[PDB]
């Protein structure tokens, strides 16, 4: 049968799924590691002990234990991101969508979910790999990994909670793909990893980590980069938070051995309930448990690694959305709300700024405010709203991504850069939020092809055009077809720094993506804070 | 006779001078103080001992001892600013242009020359008071004052060189006008002081100094303000330079009494020859001997005086030219020259910046460079040239003037603000220099009325229009005629900060003159340098 597959872990049985007047195969919830339960909460993952018999992979696995957004109960725009299955600590599985008939040795795409390292699910509707699998004849995998404290509690020195274990979950799934994807028609030497937000940063982290580089061929990074200020902490900061988490559960803090035991005794919701109370600053776009710079997974600081060329040299394709900041301002900044235009008083602007740049002193906060205020018109509430949207997006996503790109491009084998600025016609979030963190994903996964979802024709076109760039790039390391008669996404070079915007208009090429602001965030502001 | 006049100092005899198909009276070189020669070099001025007999005031007096520009020997554009009479330490005189027939009690305008407190002459062609006297039926006075070390060597504590004595020369001339101008038809209670550059700052200084406030009624400040960073130093900095000047003439530096004696023994050119070698920084738009903040002439710091309202409350009219920086860049910055377009390499830009902001550390220099560089286009030599022109103008003239205006306007009785941006059609300096420091003066003094000088008709019109604003303002404290049917120069208010541009176009009103840059120079940058 097309749906029975023998792998080095055991036989698996998939399921035939419909997709756009046709059908394909899917293998859902295949285990790649031992459950990380009990005395193994916080531990490195162990490889899954192989099974005799037939693993029923006809239905999605559990999502990992995570915080669940109840800010807009019922609202599709927010629930679409929440777990759609029972949560459990038993959650390390992957899902595979394979063309029909099964190919022999086609391109593989492995999706790594975002969600700030504290949430995410491999099983969400907007991550359904079938439209991509089917339209580009690729094998589309999506893995899962432990988020929150479960994935990222770091007590450096201990082996019981060494930190980074969620990145190790991802790595193990990548090992498994390397070792088994051929049984499904996949070419293990044309594996592309791709990801959004923390997934984007994850991908970049796998490019940096020596122990992950050999497991894949190329990378796509969407709206995330491993050097993002939210994406990692020092081992000391990790420790501080591990401990501080202890204190909120009246735990014994006298040794690592003592704390971890105490933390392992707790129910999962008891950890989720107090996870946000360990952040050292009142802040947005900061997350409690995240990768740590340990000297194991990351042998030195990211910045030193990037200067010296210590990373996988290959092709990458990456970029950003127009209004990355809006989602976090909505959820965490005073003045902003879903059902108004959220025009913003001076006073709430300055509140915004302090929240957006938490590590900054008063001189720093002034420098940021000077950069982003039109002083001819300092009480326009649209301008203050839009200016804060830009501050958050620039500081957290765009400028760090641009810094990664420029450093990568000195040593790599080709870089392709996009700026996604299309607001979907059927978006249910308000207009002021613009082109939002995460809303390119649905184009990448082909959802505008499903008539019932109410995209325009131009939007179906753009999705097809993007699915092709992604798949073609994953196949050849270039998103352009060889001699096509459409216009060419130029390569990004150190000298000229070209990129394209992705939307329904005729493709347009520009150069030096947000360079004015990024010189501020990447050169000036850091200098300013070092001196003071 | 119309040309014989009895004053409290003696009888004076003027001279009938032609002006535009008519004639008027002029009294040139009337002494207002004892020569400041010998044991009186560096001293407070003493009032001129009255004379019996008739003082021949038919010809211009000597100009004061000053440095003489030989950068462009023969070139009209530069020689027009140099002394046109024998220089001497005997130089404290004034000049008076009176309508024919002599009026009884008309408005008086007293001009104070600029030239960085180190040069200037009351007798230059471009300061000929006759066109104004005649066209607006005002009595136009122009005084003179000691520049350089002669005017400004400050050894606080000594009475032999107390500093500020050149400002005291101006004050004495103003005393004399107060006491005698009525004999010439002048109304001593409608005296307007007006000045450019250091003269502008002088005027503002007379508004601040309690001992000068009662001697005049209103003020016009052109491209200068008493808070300009070049316009004054502390008594310690004054001392340091007084001394350092000693050292360059192998003077005995053991006491004030010893140094001054030694400095009084020297010929004037011996002081001029080494005057520039005492500046503490390599710099432009900085001048060696300038007013000092002494607690006598200025009872406290300018900034504290301005916050507390300690100054003359009256009407003022003031403003700036478009390209104030260009003249100093030409004369003192590498890359810039008279006969090319002076496009400017990155490397010469950064040299520019260091020169323009001499008191600044490296973090400061970065902050300035960030503010003024288009990072999309960081090798456009026109943009780097123009950006440096703006840095110098903004930091030295515009932003300090704007800070003065906003502080004055909280406590004063009306403020009128202009932005002069007309490039004269017959300018002999190159185009890149733009609208240059000092080149509104010729409009204010009516030179575009003389056919032989080659102004267009539109330029004659603008000059008439400006002469009228100045004279009407000096007469009533408002530059507008009561019910005229031309458009009104609005008042500058704290709330709305309106100003007009002065040129050949239809008058246009705007608001918040260079406010983006001036928040940088007046708030951010000073904070930045205090913290570091
Ligand atoms: C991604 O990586 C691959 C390689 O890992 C890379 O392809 C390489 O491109 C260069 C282009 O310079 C090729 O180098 C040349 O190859 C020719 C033909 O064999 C040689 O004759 C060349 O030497 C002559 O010409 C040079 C002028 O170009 C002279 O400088 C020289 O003195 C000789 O006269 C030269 O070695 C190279 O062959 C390929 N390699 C492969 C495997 O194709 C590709 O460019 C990379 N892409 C990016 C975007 O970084
Ligand atoms: C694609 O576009 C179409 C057309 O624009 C769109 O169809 C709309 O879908 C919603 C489904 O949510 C329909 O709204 C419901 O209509 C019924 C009958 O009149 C009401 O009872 C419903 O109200 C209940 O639920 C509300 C919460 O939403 C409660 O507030 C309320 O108290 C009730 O319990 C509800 O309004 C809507 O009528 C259609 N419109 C049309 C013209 O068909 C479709 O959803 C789009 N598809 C996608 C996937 O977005
Ligand atoms: N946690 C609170 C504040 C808080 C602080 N302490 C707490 C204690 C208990 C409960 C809450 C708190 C807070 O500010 N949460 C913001 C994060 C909510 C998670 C939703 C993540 N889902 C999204 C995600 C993405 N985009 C989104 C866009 C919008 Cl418009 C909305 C949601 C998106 C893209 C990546 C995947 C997740
Ligand atoms: N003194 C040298 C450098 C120097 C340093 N050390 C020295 C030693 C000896 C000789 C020279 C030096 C220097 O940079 N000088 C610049 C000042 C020259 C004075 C001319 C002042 N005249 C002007 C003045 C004004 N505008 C001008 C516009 C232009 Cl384009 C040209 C001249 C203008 C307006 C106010 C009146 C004076
Ligand atoms: C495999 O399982 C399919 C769906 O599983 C569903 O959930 C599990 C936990 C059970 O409760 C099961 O009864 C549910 O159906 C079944 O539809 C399918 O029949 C099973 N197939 C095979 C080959 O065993």
């Amino acid at each position: 049968s097309e749906l029975l597959v023998n792998t080095k872990s055991g036989k698996v049985m998939g399921t035939r799924v419909p997709v756009l007047s046709s059908h394909i195969s899917a293998f859902l919830g295949i285990p790649f590691a031992e459950p990380p339960v009990g005395n193994m909460r916080f531990r490195r993952p162990e490889p899954k002990k192989p099974w005799s018999g037939v693993w029923n992979a006809s239905t999605y696995p559990n999502n990992c234990q995570q915080y669940v957004d109840e800010q807009f109960p019922g609202f599709s725009g927010s629930e679409m991101w929440n777990p759609n299955r029972e949560m459990s600590e038993d959650c390390l599985y992957l899902n595979i969508w394979v063309p029909s008939p099964r190919p022999k040795s086609t391109t593989v795409m492995v999706w790594i979910y975002g969600g700030g390292f504290y949430s995410g699910s491999s099983t969400l509707d907007v991550y359904n790999g079938k439209y991509l699998a089917y339209t580009e004849e690729v094998v589309l995998v999506s893995l899962s990994y432990r988020v929150g404290a479960f994935g990222f509690l770091a007590l450096h020195g201990s082996q019981e909670a060494p930190g980074n274990v969620g990145l190790l979950d991802q790595r193990m799934a990548l090992q498994w793909v390397h070792d088994n994807i051929q049984f499904f028609g996949g070419d293990p030497k044309t594996v592309t990893i791709f990801g959004e937000s923390a997934g984007g940063a994850s991908v970049g982290m796998h490019i940096l980590s020596p122990g992950s580089r050999d497991l894949f061929r190329r990378a796509i990074l969407q709206s995330g980069s491993p050097n993002c200020p939210w994406a990692s902490v020092s081992v000391a900061e990790g420790r501080r938070r591990a401990v501080e988490l202890g204190r909120n559960l009246n735990c014994n803090l006298n040794s690592d051995e003592e704390l971890i035991h105490c933390l392992r005794e707790k129910k999962p919701q008891e950890l989720i309930d107090v996870e946000w109370n360990v952040l050292p600053f009142d802040s947005i776009f900061r997350f409690s448990f995240v990768p740590v710079i340990d000297g194991e997974f990351f042998p030195t600081s990211l910045e030193s690694m990037l200067n010296s060329g210590n990373f996988k040299k290959t092709q990458i394709l990456l970029g950003v959305n127009k209004d990355e900041g809006s989602f976090f301002l909505l959820y965490g900044a005073p003045g902003f709300s879903k059902d108004s235009e959220s025009k913003i008083s001076r006073e709430d602007f300055m509140s915004g700024v302090k929240l957006s740049v938490p590590h900054a002193n008063d001189l720093g906060l002034d420098a940021v405010t000077l950069q982003y205020t039109d002083w001819m018109d300092d009480n326009n509430g649209i301008k203050n709203r839009d200016g804060l949207d830009d501050i958050v997006g620039d500081h957290n996503v765009i400028c760090p991504l641009m810094h990664f790109v420029n450093k990568y491009t000195k040593f790599g084998n080709g870089t392709y850069l996009y700026f996604f600025n299309h607001r979907a016609s059927n978006l249910v979030w308000p207009e002021w939020m613009g082109v939002i963190h995460g809303y390119e994903i649905e184009f990448v996964f082909g959802l505008p092809l499903v008539k019932e979802l109410n995209y325009t024709a131009e939007e179906e076109a753009l999705s097809r055009r993007i699915m092709h760039y992604w798949a073609t790039f994953a196949k050849t390391g270039n998103p352009n077809e060889p001699h096509s008669q459409e216009s060419k996404w130029p390569l990004f070079t150190t000298k000229e720094q070209k990129f394209i915007d992705l939307n329904t208009e005729p493709m347009k090429v520009h150069q030096r993506l947000r360079v004015q602001m990024c010189v501020f965030w990447n050169q000036f502001l850091p200098k300013l804070l070092n001196a003071t």
